[PDB]
């Protein structure tokens, strides 16, 4: 079967049981079928990747691999060992067993193991026994999945895990040459696409890396992922992908928003996309979405998804407004003239949509939607009200001298911290 | 007696009953006596004002006020029915009754009527019956006091709630003088200072202030407050307030940080304060946080300096801490003098090494055994580290933000306060 489904693999705060009950639901309600565990920090699946399961952490853990079976959800269980395995210390490899052992008593039949995001070199120790990074991790990949009885799904996320981490091409990686040459046939491997957050997945990219991985691979998608920008969040649809990857594809993973609420789209259009137009499957999303907030409209929740839409895209109610703002700005000089004023007039009409959205969200009866969005809501609301401030300060020129900022200011007048006083140097 | 702890009185996700009732044990082992339920969006209190309790959620706030009585803390219920409360309609008021009249059954008996962040203008019906805004909340908030048997303590928040909220100013706002004038003198006042975020609160502000509403006021205190800026975090000392304002205020109340456990210090050094050197109380916040960032337990670290790091890079709303300011410095100065030399170079080097103890702070804090306080902070961090990381490497180089971000750095008032 062809994996299709939600990878929890990112970083910060993880989401909690009840909400992964919720998504399993929500998974087979839209016929996908797989969820893979892997958050970043959940201290025991990387930073303490040898530590057992304390016994309220197992029963959670088993309560969890039911609901998954409950609700005919595959459940994949993932360990990252990479930061500090020494892979030719043999307790260091039933260190590894002990643990996966352990979940598998608590149900659980597929499991994957991650080498992503560490470093490219061994320990001294670990140099003398295997000739290359690739051969270390394929042979203890290797010993584990037979070890478990060589399960229905296994899989494996190599170091160079997209097109520009491959060195020094993807055709001449030695890393994942080795990784193609010597990997299990019945072991799958991951690949996020050409880049970490790939905006477009070309078919002859994929074909370009099935060919050395000697397999279709998994997709670990990262196009809704929002943990690398505290200020972003992708409420587009699924995007970039031709419905032609998927007879060439071993499955597809989305790594979404880590605001579970948030991600209602992404996982409806993976959906959609699974069975295509962007935006009409944008529209489905939209319409049974609004439903659960009940107020609210459509319009409202189309002004929003196009605020936070893509990595490489804003919707196009974003973008328009982003481009009459760079008229007027570019075009305030003339303060024909009645054209500035007759499109300032309505440039501040729409961010009035913006300002009616945050209050009508705000009073919405789902509060834990609310709640996942809040901070992102009120960010665009109020820097589009202080934008709309200044179209009208650029259109008062002809009538005060008085600078845009009189005396005083409250902090948000001036925004990001420490950290907006470094990105501003660059 | 004079009231001192903490409002919870933010915009966005609220705490749960489990994070208040371990600020209830904070609050008694720092000798604080007070907190404030304020939640700008927890529906029942503001949005939906009129609506009553549950009865699973009367069981969670009896148990929560339970604990406040258990820990000595004395629980305040505030709520907000300005946004579209009609005051002259006497079903609007017994629902406002009514309402409290259930909070009062779960065993509470502090109440507040809070005004604050609404339009100053009143609908048609009631603008028949008040002559002004301020007489419409007095009335109401009077009735509310006597109704319930004048409770010991009750506040009362007005829309002019700072210097510059006070129209024209706070001397002559007729707004105030009414409140002053005619809110029953056993009812208290909250006041944030001369702004919403007082960067200091000067004695003769308060006296100005307590002179025109005739009584020394409540300071609700948004120091520490970081709601209204998705990337701002405040760790450094309570600062700005002398203790030479205690025998002036009726209280200090702070509204600090969303994020629970980001607001340790933020109360540690209230406390402090409350019995002062920002610098010292710092110090010691720092010391006794630094005990609760363990290691798990392994069955086959965070230091001092690293806090002192992380919390000069999340430090107050007006001033960074001091390392902060000298990587910022010394980073302005590397881009400066990159025209070119072996004073570049030697402190380009110096430059990415202060980079590399924010990385390594990231990094221990990513190990620690207190993963609630991991996770509250963790945004923050990683933003702090990554962008460190390209500062160093755009250092050796010389030898993003969404939508939002790029309306930003398309207004003059980009970075006008750096
Ligand atoms: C399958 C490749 N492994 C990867 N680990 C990181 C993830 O944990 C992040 O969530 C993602 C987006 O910020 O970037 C990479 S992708
Ligand atoms: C007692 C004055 N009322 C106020 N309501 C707002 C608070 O809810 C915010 O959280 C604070 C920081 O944004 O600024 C004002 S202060």
């Amino acid at each position: 079967h062809f994996l299709c489904g939600v990878v929890e693999g990112f970083y910060g705060r993880p989401w909690v049981m009840e909400q992964r009950k919720e998504l399993f639901r929500r998974l087979q309600k839209w016929e996908l079928n797989t969820y893979l565990y892997a958050p970043k920090d959940d201290y025991k699946h990387r930073m303490f990747w040898r530590e057992m399961y304390s016994v309220e952490e197992a029963e959670q853990l088993m309560t969890l691999i039911s609901a998954a079976r409950e609700y005919e959800i595959e459940f994949i269980y993932a360990i990252s060992p990479g930061l500090d395995i020494t892979f030719s210390n043999p307790k260091e490899v039933s260190t590894l067993k002990r643990k996966l052992d352990q979940v598998s008593q608590f149900g659980c039949r597929s499991f994957a193991l991650l080498f992503d995001d560490i470093d490219h070199n061994m320990c001294a120790a670990d140099k003398e026994v295997f000739s290359s990074f690739a051969h270390a991790q394929v042979s203890i990949t290797n010993e584990i999945y037979q070890y478990l009885g060589e399960p229905e799904t296994f899989l494996f996320c190599p170091t160079e895990y997209c097109g520009t981490f491959c060195y020094p091409n993807v055709s001449q990686s030695p890393y994942l040459r080795t990784v193609g040459e010597k990997l299990l046939p019945g072991i799958e491997v991951l690949w996020t696409g050409p880049k970490v957050v790939s905006k477009e997945i070309p078919v002859e990219s994929i074909e370009e890396v099935s060919k050395i991985i000697k397999r279709a691979p998994v997709i670990w998608d990262n196009i809704h992922a929002n943990d690398y920008d505290q200020k972003r969040l992708f409420l587009g649809p699924y995007k970039g992908r031709s419905t032609e990857l998927i007879p060439r594809l071993k499955g597809v993973l989305t790594n979404p928003n880590c605001e579970f609420e948030a991600n209602y789209v992404a996982i409806h259009t993976l959906a959609t996309w699974y069975k295509y137009s962007p935006q009409m499957a944008l529209k489905l999303a939209l319409t049974e979405w609004l439903q659960e907030f009940g107020s609210v409209t459509l319009e409202d929740l189309q002004l929003l998804a196009d605020l936070f839409y893509l990595p490489y895209e804003h919707g196009p109610k974003g973008a328009q407004m982003l481009r009459e703002f760079q008229w007027l700005r570019a075009n305030s000089s003339v303060v024909k003239i009645e054209e500035w004023r007759s499109r300032a007039a309505k440039f501040e009409e729409m961010c009035g949509l913006v300002m009616g959205m945050f209050t009508r969200l705000s009073n919405c009866a789902n509060r834990t939607i609310l709640y996942d969005m809040y901070s992102y809501v009120w960010d665009i609301k109020s820097i589009m009200s202080m934008v709309k401030s200044f179209v009208q300060w650029l259109g008062c020129r002809s009538h005060s001298s008085a600078q845009f900022l009189i005396g005083d200011q409250e902090p948000w007048a001036f925004r990001g911290g420490l950290a907006g006083e470094f990105q501003r140097l660059l």
